[PDB]
């Protein structure tokens, strides 16, 4: 069939947070983290 490995999506590293949209991942580390070296 087709069903098998689900996911094929990247997630934030610093934290274990899962998003729905691609942009959400960006806007996330944008402020939620904003970790300045
Ligand atoms: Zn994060």
């Amino acid at each position: 069939g087709s069903s098998g490995s689900s996911g094929e999506k990247f997630a934030c590293d610093y934290c274990s947070f899962t998003c729905l949209s691609k942009g959400h991942l960006k806007v996330h580390i944008e402020r939620v983290h904003k970790k300045i070296k």
